[PDB]
């Protein structure tokens, strides 16, 4: 209501035209300005704001209000409450949320367990960086799940919320979320995974677009803008049921950085063993021994030359819950998380099988002082040619059996190599018998580091205000991928990241005249591939279907415009202008 007056005094006092200024950041404002001019009256709230048909005045509306018009110094900034997050540091606000339905009893043991971990982690984030003067903002997170990488996940990501002194209202139920609910532009956030995000839609009906730009859909697989835009996806003839949310992308929220397009969010890798337990652990020495990934003796069909292989080296040890076993294997069964990583730590190797897919397990080796023997497979395993993958919203290929440790941890922790192939898989077991490796754990797996990323999101990330201006575009490196190659690949192997929030600055002929690029003519397609460019003719390709935007896919003629951008070392969702 004041906000409405405020514009209304900035535009009483404006000139009939701004002299606009450089348009870089804001690649919507003209056509938006050109939208107000013939449609400023089709809604009276525009009125209501002083518009008053001056295109000043459309560039006011757009910038102060919507923020899709760069900004200008109409009035002064003040240099002078209660609204801010004070970081917590005690848990029972959050168990007493969480003790209301019963399939939490698992989530908050966890928590229990890990509890001075996250305390330790949250005061040191606020000892190292500055996380004063941050809103206290009010987020709904609904569970459809409770309606177990996806329980972790999301114990941490409340768990994250509540120490950065967020008000968290927790959904676990149609009936709750239901109640609960109940230009021009209560709850700021809504955290809710895949099948809560359909339950949303059906309370909500078809009222439920209002709320879209909140939601944080937490999707571990990810899903590709190909799948997320239900039309287009209905065009490529995808027979998938999944996708088909017309989201802006980065608002699915992924298990492992793998689907740039995405946002990561992660998990902890728990600690299970104490002071007293490390330091009986540097009692004793770290055996010849190997441990096999692997819980179902299915998965081990098959195997067996390959572990003969491993077994000319070292005893073989298991976690079984037998046909497939071979009969010089030492099983312990199923063990707690404490007596595996006692096991974890007087073990050389973690021996992949293949399946399961990038979990959890290879980065608890690892960070108990294992190396991580990763299968590479080729082709890459995806939801072309792989049953598992059936379904997936999503073309994305697996290079191993873990990915994320192949890419981002590598030589000497992870040793990705064929397991069909006898002579690369000894030179591997030889060489992790010689070598002097230390536990290690990604940042970005650590209570501090997920804290540090969620509290980089909640603060900077932002769909519901305009123009996306985070990562922000001094982090631009555009690079051109060749035909056959992708953005995301392209770059990746320059050790980079692909930044989907920077293609909307790169869809015109002014702005790639930016990068040297030169377009002789243009022209526009709906096409998950553009903009692309012909070296040939110099003829660019720019897109005509914002959502349409990319990462993932390579043009089969052209080069592809790539946005990149650099990721801290540990902690690649965030660049380092990203804070
Ligand atoms: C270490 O963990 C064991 C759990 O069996 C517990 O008995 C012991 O009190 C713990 N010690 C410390 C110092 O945390």
């Amino acid at each position: 209501a004041l906000e409405k007056i405020n514009v209304a005094d900035i535009i009483n006092g404006a000139q009939e035209k701004c002299v606009l200024p450089p348009m870089d950041g804001y690649p919507h404002c003209e056509g938006k300005i050109k939208w107000m001019k013939d449609m400023w009256r089709s809604d009276p709230c525009y009125a209501d704001y002083g518009v008053d048909g001056s295109t000043c005045s459309f560039f006011i509306y757009l910038s102060e209000v919507e923020n899709w018009c760069p900004h200008l110094p109409w009035r002064a900034k003040n240099p002078y409450h209660n609204s801010l997050a004070e970081i917590r540091t005690d848990f029972n606000i959050l168990y007493s949320m969480m003790k209301k339905h019963e399939e939490f009893r698992w989530m908050r043991l966890r928590i229990r367990r890990m509890a001075d971990a996250w305390i330790q982690a949250i005061k040191s984030l606020a000892e190292k960086q500055n996380l004063e003067k941050r809103k206290r903002k009010k987020v709904l997170v609904h569970l459809g799940l409770l309606t177990l990488g996806e329980l972790v996940q999301w114990s941490d990501l409340i768990t994250s919320l509540y120490l950065l002194g967020h008000d968290i209202r927790i959904s676990a139920s149609l009936a709750e979320l239901k109640e609960i609910m109940k230009g021009c532009p209560i709850v700021e956030l809504i955290y809710i995974d895949i099948v809560g995000l359909a339950q949303f839609k059906k309370t909500l009906g078809p009222s439920w677009v209002h709320y879209q730009c909140m939601l944080r859909v937490l999707d571990s697989f990810g899903t590709e803008p190909e799948f997320n835009h239900a039309n287009y996806a209905q065009s490529k003839g995808h027979k998938t049921p999944w996708g088909k949310w017309n989201l802006n992308p980065q608002q699915f929220y992924t298990m492992f950085p793998h689907t740039p397009d995405n946002s990561f969010l992660g998990f902890v890798v728990e600690q299970h063993l104490n002071s007293s337990d490390i330091h009986h652990i540097n009692e004793i020495k770290r055996q010849n021994q190997s441990l096999v990934y692997g819980k179902v003796d299915s998965f081990w069909k098959n195997k067996k030359i390959y572990l003969d292989i491993i077994h000319t080296y070292m005893e073989v040890h298991a976690t079984v819950y037998t046909k497939n076993i071979p009969s010089y294997v030492k099983n312990h069964g199923i063990l707690s998380g404490r007596d595996l990583q006692f096991l974890l730590r007087e073990t050389k190797l973690f021996v992949g099988l293949g399946f399961p897919y990038e979990g959890p397990a290879p980065l608890e080796a690892i960070a108990n002082g294992c190396a991580f023997l990763n299968p590479k497979f080729n082709p890459p395993k995806s939801s072309k040619n792989t049953d598992f993958f059936i379904g997936k919203p999503t073309l994305r290929e697996l290079t191993s059996q873990h990915p994320y440790a192949e890419v981002f941890i590598g030589r000497p922790h992870v040793w990705t190599v064929d397991l069909n192939n006898q002579e690369e898989v000894e030179d591997a077991v030889k060489a992790i018998l010689n070598q002097k490796i230390e536990p290690y754990m990604p940042y970005e797996f650590t209570c501090e580091g997920m804290l540090q990323r969620i509290n980089a999101f909640i603060e900077k990330q932002d769909f519901c205000h305009g123009q996306v201006m985070w990562p922000p575009l001094s982090a631009l490196q555009v690079k051109l991928a060749e035909p056959g190659q992708s953005c995301k690949q392209v770059c990746q192997e320059s050790q980079l990241i692909c930044e989907p929030s920077f293609f909307q600055h790169l869809n015109k002929d002014k702005d790639m005249l930016k990068y040297k690029v030169t377009c002789q003519s243009s022209e526009l397609a709906k096409d998950i591939l553009v903009p692309s460019f012909d070296p040939k003719n110099k003829h660019c390709v720019f897109q005509g279907d914002l959502l349409l935007f990319s990462c993932a896919g390579a043009h089969p003629r052209h080069q592809r415009v790539c946005p990149c951008r650099d990721f801290i070392k540990g902690q690649v969702a965030l660049c380092k202008d990203c804070l």
